[PDB]
């Protein structure tokens, strides 16, 4: 009646466990620069979607809005930063991260670290952040482990 859910944020890689299988990594050198979103069915635990908002750039935060909006209320949200996800993270989607409940999305700032699972429309399970000490640096990398509560019937 629980989902096992890992979570690891930090400057060169990022992945989502769920029940101890890896059903997102990315360390790749050159890409995968921003918020990964994760969804999971809220019974099975199955993944719905999976997507990458390269937030660092103009315009992909709109495109995370627009994608958040849609996700059905009650499915298991999970959120993590790979190098940078703060520099083009404007008001609308940290408004709507803060409507999830998240403390540390809508504070988000340059190359922190960011861990997060909730359901999507309340409560926040888990939350995990790192702030960058300089300009020059990133957050420590952040492994957030949440038990994650099962619908049933
Ligand atoms: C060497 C390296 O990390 N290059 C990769 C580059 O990394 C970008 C990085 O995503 C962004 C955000 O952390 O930071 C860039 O670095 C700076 C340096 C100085 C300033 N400044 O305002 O003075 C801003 C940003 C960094 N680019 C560089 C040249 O270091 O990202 C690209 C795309 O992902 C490649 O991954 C590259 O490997």
């Amino acid at each position: 009646r629980v989902l096992d859910v890992e979570v690891y944020s930090s400057r060169s890689k990022v992945y989502v466990a769920v029940d101890g299988t890896t059903v997102l990594e990315d360390e790749a050198r050159e890409q995968g620069r921003g918020i990964h979103v994760i969804v999971l069915n809220q019974a099975t635990g199955h993944v719905m979607a999976k997507r990458v908002f390269d937030t660092y750039s103009p315009h992909e935060d709109e495109a995370m809005v627009l994608f958040l909006n849609m996700v059905a209320p009650g499915r298991v949200l999970i959120c993590t930063v790979k190098d940078e996800g703060s520099f083009h993270l404007k008001d609308t989607a940290k408004a709507l991260l803060r409507s999830l409940g998240s403390q540390a999305g809508p504070a988000l700032g340059w190359r922190d670290t960011w861990a997060f699972v909730g359901r999507k429309g309340g409560p926040v399970f888990g939350e995990k952040h790192s702030k960058s000490p300089a300009l020059s640096s990133w957050g420590d990398p952040v492994l957030l482990k949440t038990d994650v509560p099962l619908s049933s019937a």
